[PDB]
C-alpha cells in the first residue's frame, strides 16, 4: 500500500495529493487529543460491538503506525536514495519528489508531535522514540520540554536507562536535572526514584511535599512548569502502585490534595482510578465483603451470580486499560468462587468466564508476533498464566499440579533483566489460593512450599534493586522504617532464608550484624545433613565480605591468629569455625605470608573440604594459593639447624646455614659455594628446605587439577585461566614440582584443554626430557574423540629434532584410526602448497631488472629454471625458449621481452580442473573450534577467482555434508602466524562477556574470523559473508551526487584532497613541493572543515533505518550496533590496531554489528609509518551520527566503561596469553620488540596509558580516549586514504 501511494504521486483513490495528508492529519490529531483526556469517545476507534473488536482496534492502530513509517521511508528513498537497500525509483518519481521535498518535510515535522502521542497511546515506544530523535535533530536552530518528556517516558517503558542518561547529559548543555530520576526508575529502583521525585517536586514547588517513607540515608546507601509537576506526581503514584504499597498511595494522594489546595495549581490531577486501588487493597487484605462492594462500582459486566461481550464499551485502545479490565475480571471470578464455596452449581458460569478471560488475554501476545520484537510482554504473559491457573483450580479444586504458577527459582539465573513487578501478580494470586486451602476438606496439592519459594525469589529480586521496603515485607511474610528495626526483627528453605536475611541486613548498612549472623548460620549448617550448597555459599559470601572490609577487619584476623597460638563476637565465631574437626602449616606461611591473609586461606580450605562437590571453592583456593606462592617465591630470591650441626660433627655454622638458603646447575653451584665457604648431608638438607619454601604451588596444582576434573558448572574464562596457570607452572618450574605433574597430567580430561592447543604446540621445544614427553602424550590423548582439533597443525608442522619426533608421533597416533583421512588431507595440503609459475617468473624478472643497475643473476635464473623444470605443461610449451634465450644472452633483451609478455598476459578466472578433484571426503573443515558435530568436505569449487589490489589473493568455495557453501581465501608469501594468535586473543576476550550477556538485550560480542597457516608463508583465511564495507556507501553517494549534478567516473579521495590542499597552500605562500611534515596546521584544519561540510552525516544512519522493517527492529539493531562499535573501539584501543579505513570496516545489516578485516597494523605500529596517526580508533562524523542524537554520551560511553571494567578485572589471563605469544618461535614479530609491545599493553590495561605514576580511572580513561579521537587537531593531520571527512 505504501509503495502504491508513493508511486502514484500521492493520487490515491482516497482523494487528491492534499486530501490524503489532511485525512491522516485529522485522524492522528483526534487520537492525540483523546490521549490527553480519556473521556473523548472517538468514533470508530474506542467503541466496539464485542470482545473481538477491541483487539481489532489495537491491530488497526499498529497497522496505521507501520504504514506511516513505511511511507516516510519510501519518500526519503524517493527524494534522496539508498545504497544496496532499496531500488532507485523511476526518473519521474525522483524528479517529482525532489521539487516537493520541502512540503513533505514540513508536513512530517508538523505532525511529528501528534505522532509521538499516538505511538505512546498504542504502547509502541519505538515509534515515538524514533520520531522524537528525528524532531530533536531537525530542531538545530516551548515545545522543547514536552519532546524530552515524551522521549524520556518512552525510553523508560523500554527499560533503557543508558539512553535516558545520555539524553540528560546532552540536554544539560542547553533546569532539566529530573531526568536522572526516571533513569534510575527504569533500572527497577522504585524507592530511590520515588524519593528523588518527592525531593524534586518539593524543591520546584516551594512547599513540603514529602511523605512518610524509609530512612533517606539508609535508602541512599543501599543503591518550573505545570506539565513537569503533573508528570512527576503521576510518576510517583505509578511508582507506589508498582511496589504494591496501598498505604503509601493513600498518603501520596492526601499530600497531593493538600498541595493542590495550598498552591491553587488547578492543573495537577492524578490519572489513576482509586476505586481499583481500593479494590486491590481489600482483596489482598482478605476482606472479600468490602471487595465485592468496591467491585460493584467498576465498569463492565456485573459480578457472576452474555459471555462474548464481557469488556465494556467506550474502551480506549491503551494496553493499560485492557490489563486493568483483565485484572478486574480475575478479581471478580476469585471473589465469586470464594463466596460460592463458602459441583456444577456455581462452576458452569465461572469456567466460561475464565475461558473468555484467557482468550482475551492472549491479544498482546499475538500482537507482539505481528512485529519483529524478539520478546514477549511480561505483564500480559503473567496475566494469561494466572487466568489459566484459575480456570484449572476452579475445575480441579486444587487437586493437580497444573493449578500452580510456573514461576520457579530457575528464573534467578535466567530472568535477571526483569524488575520486581512480575512477581507481584504471582504472589497476589498465590496467597488467595493459600487462604482458600483452609476451606477444602479433601486432599490438595502442597502450596506452602511453592508460596515460600515464590516469595523468596521475589525478595531476592527486590533486594538486588535496593527495594528495602518491599524486601522487608516479603521476608516478614515468608517468616510468618528504621535501621535498628531490621536488626532487632531479623537477628528445606531454611538456609536460603537465613542467607537472604543476612544479605538484606548487609545491604541495609549493618555489615557487622550481617557478617556475625552469616558466621553463626555457617556454624549451624556445618553440622547439618546435606550442607552442600549452603555451607559453601555462606563461607564464600563471608570471605568476600571480609575481603571488601579488609581495612576495618584487619585487627580481628590478627587477634584470631594470636589466639590460635597461645576477642569480639566475630573473632571468636571465626575461630570456632576454623577449628572445626573434619594441609596448611603455620611454618610454611611463616615467611612472606601475612598473618591476616592466612585466615582467608583457612576459610577456603575448610569450604573446599566441607563441600567437595562444588567447583567455586576449589577455584578460589587454587587462586589464593597460587597468588601467595608466586609472591613468596618472588620475594625469596630448628630441625634443619640441628640436622646440619649433627651431620657436621661459630662462624662456620653461620656461613653454612646462610649458604644453604642463600638464593634457593643449582646442585653444582651450591656444592661449590659450600666448599669455598666451609673449606655430604648438605644435599639432603637443601632438598628438604626447598620443598617447604615451594609447597604452595603443590596445593595450587592439586586444587586446579581437582577443579578441572569436575568440568569434564563454570564459565570458560574461569577454566582458561586455570589451564594457562598450570602450563606456566609446568614451563617455568618443571623440575621443582615434577612429581605432581607426573600423575596429574596422566588422568585429567581433554575437554577443558582444547582452548590452549596452540600454546601446547608452541611449547614443544622445552629444554627438558619428561616435559616434552608429557606434552606429546597429552596431545595424543586429546587427538582421541577429537581429531579435528590438532589435525591441521600436526600435518603442517610435519611437512632441531625436538620439533620433529613429537610431530611424527602425533601424526602416527592420529593415523591409527582413519589412515585414509590422514593420507587424503596430506595430499590436499600438498596440492594447496603447490597451487600457490607465471607469477614466480614475473617476480624474478622484475627483481633482476631492478637490481641489475652478473653471477648472481645467472645463478638465480638457473635455480628458477631448474625448480620450474594441465597448466604447467601449457606454460612450459608456450614459454620453452626462456632457458635457451637466457643461455644465449649469458655470453639481455630476452629477459625484458619475457617480462613484458608476462605482464601483458597477466591482465583472472581460473579452474580447479586445470590446477586433485576428490569427493565424499572425511577431512574436517579448516577451523572447527565451535562445532558440536564436525563437517567433512564433500566437494571443491570448479573455478577459483583472484582478487586485485593485493599481492596474490585467491577466493575459493567449499561444500560440506549439509550442502553449505564455505568460502575461503589464499595468502602466499605473507606469514599469518600472528593473525591466529590475534584471533585466539579475541576469542578469549569474548569469552569474558558470557556472564554479562545473561541479563542484557544487546550482546557483548566482537565479530572475528578464523585463519590457519599452511607452513611459513602460505595461509587460508576464512571468508565472512553478509557484511558490507563502509566505503560502498560513500562511493554510491558520490555517484548519485555526480548524476544529479549532471542533469542540472567519480574523483578518488587523493585527487579530491589534493584539489583542496593545492590552492590553500598556494594562497598561504607555500607550494606543493614542500614536505608534508612542514605544513601549516590551520590550512589542514580549514581543508578538513570545508570537506566535512559537503559530505552528509546520514550515510550510515539512514542506511540502517532503511534496511529495517519495523520500528522495534530498528531500535534493536541500533542498540546492537552501538554496543558492538563500543566493544570494537575499546578492543582496538587496548590492542593498538591501526589503519582503520573505510575498506577495513564492515557492517552487518542483519544485526548491525561491526567487524574488522586487516589485522596487520596493530600493537601501535601506525605511529612509525610515513604519516603517523594519533587517533586510537575511528570516530568519524558518520560513525558518531549513526549512534543517535545523543552521540557518544549515551550507550556508547556506558558500554565502553563496562568493557574496560571487564578487561581490567581479568587482565591476568590476558597478560599471560600475551607473554605466551611473545615466547613463540613460530611468530615473526619483525615483519626486544615483543617485550616492548607487552609492556605497552600492560601499561594500557593497568590504566597508566599516559601518566608518570597517576592511575587513571575507567571514566577518566574513557573520556580522555574519546576526546583524543574526536578533536579536529588530530583528524586534520592524517593520511588522505583514511577518509577522515566521511
Ligand atoms: C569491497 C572489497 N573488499 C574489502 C577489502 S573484499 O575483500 O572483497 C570483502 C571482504 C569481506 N570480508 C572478509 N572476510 C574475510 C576476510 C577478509 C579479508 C579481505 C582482505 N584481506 C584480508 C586479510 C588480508 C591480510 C591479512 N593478514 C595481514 O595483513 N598480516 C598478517 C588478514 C586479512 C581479509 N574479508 C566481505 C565482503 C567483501 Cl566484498
Ligand atoms: O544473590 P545470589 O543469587 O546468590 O547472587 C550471587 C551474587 O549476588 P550479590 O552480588 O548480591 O552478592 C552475584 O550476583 P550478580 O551480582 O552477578 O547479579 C554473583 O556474582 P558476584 O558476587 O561476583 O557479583 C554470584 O556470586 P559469585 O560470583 O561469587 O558466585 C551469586 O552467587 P551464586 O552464583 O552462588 O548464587
Amino acid at each position: 500500500a505504501a509503495q502504491f501511494t508513493v508511486l502514484s504521486k500521492l493520487r490515491t483513490p482516497l482523494g487528491r495529493a492534499q486530501d490524503t495528508f489532511q485525512t491522516i492529519e485529522g485522524i492522528i490529531r483526534s487520537l492525540a487529543a483523546h490521549t490527553l483526556n480519556p473521556d473523548q469517545d472517538v468514533s470508530q476507534w474506542t467503541t466496539a460491538d464485542n470482545d473481538e473488536g477491541h483487539g481489532n482496534n489495537q491491530l488497526r492502530l499498529v497497522l496505521l503506525l507501520q504504514y506511516l513509517e513505511n511511507l516516510e521511508k519510501l519518500m526519503y528513498n524517493a527524494y534522496e536514495g539508498c545504497a544496496n537497500a532499496l531500488t532507485s525509483p523511476p526518473k519521474v518519481i525522483r524528479t517529482f519528489f525532489y521539487t516537493n521535498r520541502q512540503t513533505c518535510q514540513d508536513w512530517l515535522t508538523r505532525i511529528r508531535l501528534s505522532i509521538m502521542r499516538v505511538g505512546l497511546l498504542a504502547g509502541q515506544p519505538a515509534v515515538t522514540v524514533r520520531h522524537g530523535f528525528d524532531l530533536l535533530t531537525e530542531m538545530k536552530t516551548n515545545e522543547l520540554e514536552v519532546t524530552i518528556m515524551m522521549v524520556v517516558e518512552a525510553l523508560c517503558e523500554l527499560h533503557c536507562p543508558e539512553a535516558i542518561q545520555g539524553i540528560a547529559v546532552w540536554s544539560s548543555s542547553i533546569n532539566l536535572l529530573w531526568i536522572n530520576s526516571v533513569a534510575q526508575q527504569a533500572e527497577g529502583r522504585f524507592e530511590k526514584a520515588s524519593v528523588e521525585y518527592q525531593e524534586h517536586l518539593c524543591a520546584m514547588t516551594g512547599v513540603d511535599c514529602c511523605i512518610s517513607s524509609f530512612d533517606k540515608s539508609v535508602l541512599t546507601l543501599a543503591n518550573s512548569s505545570p506539565e513537569v509537576i503533573n508528570y512527576l506526581g503521576n510518576k510517583a503514584c505509578e511508582c507506589y502502585i508498582s511496589i504494591a504499597d496501598w498505604a503509601a498511595v493513600q498518603e501520596w494522594q492526601n499530600s497531593i490534595h493538600d498541595l493542590k489546595k495550598s498552591t491553587s495549581s488547578t492543573s495537577l490531577n492524578l490519572k489513576a482510578d482509586f476505586n481499583y486501588i481500593k479494590s486491590l487493597s481489600s482483596f489482598e487484605s482478605g476482606k472479600f465483603v468490602e471487595c465485592t462492594e468496591q467491585l460493584e462500582l467498576l465498569p463492565g459486566e456485573n459480578i457472576n451470580l452474555d459471555m462474548k461481550k464481557l469488556l465494556p464499551n467506550m474502551l480506549s485502545p491503551d494496553p493499560r486499560e485492557l490489563q486493568k479490565s483483565i485484572e478486574v475480571q480475575l478479581l471478580r471470578s476469585s471473589v465469586c468462587l470464594a463466596t460460592a464455596l463458602n459441583w456444577q452449581s456455581i462452576t458452569e458460569n465461572v469456567v466460561k468466564y475464565l475461558k473468555q478471560t484467557s482468550r482475551i488475554a492472549i491479544g498482546p501476545l499475538r500482537l507482539s508476533t505481528l512485529t519483529v520484537s524478539q520478546s514477549l510482554p511480561v505483564l500480559s504473559t503473567l496475566q494469561l498464566y494466572c487466568s489459566s491457573a484459575l480456570e484449572n483450580t476452579v475445575s480441579n479444586r486444587l487437586s493437580t499440579e497444573d493449578c500452580l504458577i510456573p514461576l520457579f527459582s530457575e528464573a534467578l539465573r535466567s530472568c535477571k533483566q526483569h524488575d520486581v513487578r512480575p512477581w507481584m501478580q504471582a504472589l497476589r494470586y498465590t496467597m488467595y489460593q493459600n487462604q482458600l486451602l483452609e476451606k477444602i476438606k479433601e486432599q490438595t496439592v502442597p502450596i506452602r512450599s511453592h508460596l515460600m519459594e515464590l516469595g523468596l525469589t521475589a525478595a531476592k529480586f527486590a533486594r538486588k534493586r535496593g527495594n528495602v521496603s518491599l524486601a522487608t515485607r516479603l521476608l516478614a511474610q515468608c517468616s510468618e522504617t528504621t535501621a535498628q528495626d531490621l536488626v532487632q526483627h531479623f537477628k528445606k528453605w531454611g538456609p536460603e532464608l537465613d542467607i537472604e536475611k543476612t544479605k538484606l541486613l548487609y545491604t541495609a548498612g549493618q555489615s557487622t550484624h550481617a557478617m556475625e549472623m552469616l558466621s553463626s548460620c555457617a556454624i549451624s549448617f556445618c553440622k547439618s545433613v546435606k550442607a552442600e550448597y549452603a555451607v559453601a555459599k555462606s563461607i564464600l559470601t563471608l570471605a568476600k565480605w571480609i575481603q571488601a572490609e579488609w581495612k576495618e577487619i584487619s585487627g580481628q584476623l590478627k587477634q584470631v591468629y594470636r589466639a590460635q597460638h597461645q576477642l569480639s563476637t566475630l573473632s571468636k565465631n571465626i575461630l570456632t569455625l576454623i577449628e572445626l574437626p573434619s594441609i596448611e602449616s603455620e611454618s610454611t606461611v611463616h615467611i612472606g605470608v601475612g598473618e591476616p591473609d592466612f585466615i582467608l586461606g583457612q576459610l577456603y580450605h575448610l569450604s573446599s573440604v566441607q563441600a567437595p562437590e562444588v567447583a567455586k571453592s576449589w577455584a578460589a583456593l587454587a587462586s589464593w594459593a597460587y597468588r601467595w606462592g608466586r609472591k613468596v617465591v618472588d620475594n625469596a630470591s630448628x630441625x634443619x639447624x640441628x640436622x646440619x650441626x649433627x651431620x657436621x660433627x661459630x662462624x662456620x655454622x653461620x656461613x653454612x646455614x646462610x649458604x644453604x638458603x642463600x638464593x634457593x646447575x643449582x646442585x653444582x653451584x651450591x656444592x661449590x659455594x659450600x666448599x669455598x665457604x666451609x673449606x655430604e648431608g648438605v644435599i639432603k638438607v637443601w632438598r628438604k628446605v626447598v620443598d617447604r619454601i615451594f609447597s604452595l604451588y603443590k596445593l595450587s596444582c592439586s586444587a586446579y587439577f581437582t577443579f578441572l576434573k569436575l568440568n569434564a558448572q563454570s564459565t570458560d574464562d574461569m577454566i582458561v585461566m586455570a589451564t594457562l596457570r598450570l602450563l606456566r607452572l609446568l614451563v617455568k618450574h618443571a623440575g621443582e614440582l615434577r612429581q605432581y605433574l607426573e600423575h596429574g597430567l596422566e588422568t585429567t580430561p581433554t575437554a577443558p584443554w582444547r582452548g590452549i592447543i596452540p600454546q601446547l604446540f608452541s611449547r614443544l621445544n622445552h629444554p627438558e626430557v619428561y616435559v616434552r614427553q608429557s606434552i606429546c602424550n597429552l596431545l595424543c590423548r586429546v587427538a582421541q574423540d577429537s581429531p579435528h582439533l590438532i589435525l591441521y597443525p600436526a600435518i603442517v608442522g610435519t611437512i632441531q629434532a625436538m620439533m620433529q619426533d613429537c610431530y611424527s608421533k602425533i601424526v602416527d597416533k592420529l593415523s591409527s584410526a582413519n589412515p585414509t583421512m590422514v593420507l587424503q588431507v596430506q595430499m590436499l595440503v600438498a596440492e594447496l602448497r603447490r597451487v600457490t609459475w607465471d607469477e614466480l617468473w614475473l617476480g624474478v624478472l622484475l627483481q633482476q631488472h631492478m637490481y641489475v643497475l652478473x653471477x648472481x643473476x645467472x645463478x638465480x635464473x638457473x635455480x628458477x629454471x631448474x625448480x620450474x623444470x594441465p597448466h604447467e605443461k601449457w606454460f612450459q610449451d608456450n614459454y620453452g625458449d626462456a632457458i635457451e634465450n637466457a643461455l644465449e644472452k649469458l655470453k639481455x633483451x630476452x629477459x625484458x621481452x619475457x617480462x613484458x609478455x608476462x605482464x601483458x598476459x597477466x591482465x583472472y578466472i581460473l579452474r580447479l580442473e586445470e590446477i586433485a578433484a576428490m569427493t565424499n571426503t572425511e577431512i574436517a573443515l579448516p577451523g572447527e573450534v565451535s562445532a558440536r558435530d564436525t563437517v567433512t568436505i564433500h566437494s571443491v569449487g570448479g573455478t577459483i577467482t583472484i582478487l586485485p589490489t593485493k599481492t596474490k589473493p585467491k577466493k575459493l568455495l567449499f561444500l560440506g555434508s549439509d550442502g553449505k557453501s564455505y568460502p575461503y581465501l589464499f595468502k602466499g608469501l605473507e606469514d599469518l602466524h600472528l593473525d591466529e594468535r590475534i584471533m585466539q586473543f579475541l576469542s578469549i576476550v569474548n569469552t569474558m562477556f558470557a556472564t554479562i550477556n545473561r541479563q542484557e538485550t544487546p550482546r557483548f560480542h566482537a565479530r572475528h574470523y578464523s585463519v590457519t597457516p599452511l607452513g611459513t608463508r602460505s595461509g587460508l583465511i576464512q571468508w565472512v559473508d553478509g557484511a558490507t564495507p563502509l566505503f560502498g556507501l560513500y562511493k554510491r553517494w558520490q555517484q548519485r551526487e555526480a548524476a544529479l549534478q549532471a542533469q542540472k567516473i567519480v574523483p578518488r579521495p587523493s585527487e579530491l584532497y589534493y584539489s583542496k590542499i593545492g590552492p590553500a597552500l598556494k594562497t598561504v605562500g607555500l607550494s606543493l613541493d614542500v614536505s608534508r611534515r612542514d605544513w601549516p596546521l590551520h590550512v589542514m584544519k580549514a581543508v578538513l572543515e570545508e570537506l566535512m561540510e559537503a559530505t552528509p552525516p546520514n550515510l550510515l544512519a539512514k542506511e540502517l533505518w532503511s534496511s529495517c522493517t519495523t520500528p522495534d527492529e530498528w531500535w534493536r539493531v541500533t542498540q546492537s550496533y552501538a554496543r558492538s562499535t563500543a566493544v570494537m573501539s575499546m578492543v582496538g584501543y587496548i590492542i593498538g590496531l591501526g589503519d582503520r579505513h573505510l575498506d577495513n570496516v564492515l557492517i552487518d545489516m542483519t544485526t548491525g554489528e561491526v567487524v574488522h578485516i586487516d589485522y596487520n597494523v596493530c600493537f601501535e605500529k601506525g605511529k612509525s609509518l610515513r604519516v603517523p596517526e594519533k587517533v586510537p580508533f575511528r570516530m568519524t562524523q558518520n560513525i558518531e551520527t549513526a549512534l543517535g542524537v545523543t552521540g557518544v554520551e549515551g550507550v556508547f560511553r556506558l558500554s565502553c566503561e563496562q568493557v574496560l571494567h571487564i578487561m581490567r578485572r581479568g587482565r591476568e589471563t590476558l597478560l599471560t596469553l600475551l607473554e605466551a605469544f611473545v615466547y613463540d618461535p613460530l611468530v615473526d614479530w619483525t615483519a626486544s620488540y615483543a617485550v616492548s609491545v607487552w609492556k605497552r599493553v600492560k601499561a594500557k590495561l593497568e590504566g597508566r596509558d599516559v601518566d608518570p605514576n597517576r592511575r587513571m580511572s575507567v571514566a577518566e580513561q574513557v573520556d580522555y580516549v574519546i576526546k583524543e579521537a574526536t578533536n579536529l587537531d588530530n583528524l586534520a593531520q592524517l593520511y588522505e586514504g583514511w577518509t577522515a571527512w566521511v
